[PDB]
């Protein structure tokens, strides 16, 4: 989160196109 750590995600969180994780639009979608 911030960050996908080695592409990795917390608790139910996603990754965006950037290399970052979090929930949303631009992180469970693109």
């Amino acid at each position: 989160v911030g960050e996908c750590v080695r592409g990795r995600c917390p608790s139910g969180m996603c990754c965006s196109q950037a290399g970052y994780c979090g929930k949303g639009p631009k992180y469970c979608g693109r």
